């Protein structure tokens, strides 16, 4: 019993990070057997940001610009390359600790854990979801470029995100591993603004069985709904638009609860329409959308990797 | 930018964790050097826990009862004993994976990161605080016994828990790693409730000087007030009552922001006289007491391990 924001073991990704120094910028990469992986604003000084020709500046730097260090030992950098936004560093060594990877790129709504990495050391690990936005709501301080985001199952760490930058609202934008920016930001120091940050309706219905599971059941009513009823509600209080699909994969919790998920969608509508009236729950005073519905089943079935 | 419940990394834990199994029970335990660390009540039968008598119990075990598997690989068990509420088994090999390490009795308010492991293997990591009434909120099912609380410092792994047991309010009772249970909790299946759960003031105050650094300054108000006058406040709201040694602790933050202590308590009065009114804090919509000054400190400047 009980219910967190419960991270994935970090210890498999920890092997991973290093240090890559270019001229005096210095960030962290991810090296997967002989390639580092980094955000390919390493070769930039903070005056390049305002409006870097990455190309251009790459000519400039050779195999040997390019410092590699993993704890206190230098790699050898054979080649690099950039694709996207990432630079790719073929280094003469293996990382023995390599381990089972995937590069995924992850749909809005999903969730995945950061190892927040300084100097190619690990300092802290959190959760957190890739916003309708293509934002997370981070917590990164300068230095925190290349830490990245993963998921794990069983044998096998899947990255899906590398962190790049801050907006100047405080919320924080990158790639997946092969440079492709999640949203339309670019790794320059411009005007960009974050869209509309909408609420993950399938996962709030996921939390909300979380909470029965776990004992919390005030806010169960006698009502249902339609899709199309509660949508018109969901537009209202710009929570994501539910559909069929959600609903299917809403199946094993409404089985499990043996509450439909329209009748919990009754539920989700009275709490937007009423609020929580000064009350809780699972200890939030708000409606938690960073729990995805593999979260909870996960998490209150004790999967382990 | 950005302010997250985020817990140490949790790779030189995970090397530590194993599975301990006597008869037909199951939990993890904690190999450190030679030495693997479990709860007593690995002896005990479903049956048993309603009256045990450990001592006699455990009269009728020898070392080849007790199985030691880390991963899939069988430790050899040269010795046994109980130390208060946990049992120290003798395992012919010494940890290659032991990390530099402490045991650490620690006080309520202070955080911990939590590795939930089943069957010794990890699953999760979470943060979370020892509550003034001795018990923590954790997430923990059937099996997460042995499953250890941690702070790390640069290269040492201090521990200073042991999850045993929850309560039939689904909070959680553990020991230290010398075995003896945080608060009045025994090791049996018998009536025992916890006492009143008050707040942990401290920690509001350090979250609510992470708020402002920031940038959620909206709650700062024009008074000021005085400890004793807090108090009664406090008091009222069972909030633990401050302290001039609480008052030391804070100023640090208290210097970076330049918000003199007792303002923010005045801050603090109002949000508790006036409640929210529907805003939030580092998107929270509840006063959070489960960051130290250190945490915050801690996250706010970037320190690894
Ligand atoms: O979360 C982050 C990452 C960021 C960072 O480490 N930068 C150095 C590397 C180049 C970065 C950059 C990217 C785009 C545009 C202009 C500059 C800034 C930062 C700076 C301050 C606070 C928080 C954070
Ligand atoms: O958090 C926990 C740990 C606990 C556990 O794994 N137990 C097996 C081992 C003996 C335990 C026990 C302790 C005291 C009294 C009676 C029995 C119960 C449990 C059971 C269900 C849900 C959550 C949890």
């Amino acid at each position: 019993s009980g219910f967190r924001k419960m991270a994935f073991p970090s210890g498999k990704v920890e092997g991973c990070m290093v240090q890559v120094t270019c001229g005096t910028t210095t960030l962290n990469g991810l090296w997967l057997d002989d390639v580092v992986y980094c955000p390919r604003h390493v070769i930039c000084t903070s005056e390049d940001m305002l409006n870097p020709n990455y190309e251009d500046l790459l000519i400039r730097k050779s195999n040997h610009n390019f410092l590699v260090q993993a704890g206190n030992v230098q790699l050898r950098v054979i080649g690099h390359s950039m694709q996207n936004c990432v630079l790719k560093l073929k280094v003469d060594t293996a990382n023995p600790k390599t381990p089972k990877y995937k590069f995924v790129r992850i749909q809005p709504g999903q969730t995945f854990s950061v190892l927040a990495c300084y100097n190619g050391s690990p300092s802290g690990v959190y959760q957190c979801a890739m916003r309708p936005n293509f934002t997370i709501k981070g917590s990164f301080l300068n230095g925190s470029c290349g830490s990245v985001g993963f998921n794990i199952d069983y044998d096998c760490v899947s990255f899906c995100y590398m962190h790049h930058m801050e907006l100047p609202t405080g919320v924080h934008a990158g790639t997946d591993l092969e440079g492709n920016f999640y949203g339309p930001f670019v790794d320059r120091q411009t005007a960009q603004a974050a869209g509309t940050d909408t609420t993950i309706t399938v996962n709030v219905l996921a939390w909300l069985y979380a909470a029965v599971i776990n004992g919390d059941r005030w806010f169960l009513n006698r009502f249902t709904t339609t899709l199309n009823d509660f949508n018109l509600v969901a537009m209202k209080y710009n929570y994501e638009p539910l559909t069929q699909d959600h609903v299917d994969i809403l199946g094993p919790l409404s089985a499990q609860t043996g509450i439909a998920v329209l009748d919990m969608c009754a539920s989700l509508k009275e709490l937007l329409q009423n609020g929580m009236n000064g009350r809780t729950i699972l200890g939030s005073a708000l409606l938690e959308d960073e729990f995805t519905p593999f979260d909870v089943v996960r998490q209150c079935s004790g999967v382990t990797f």
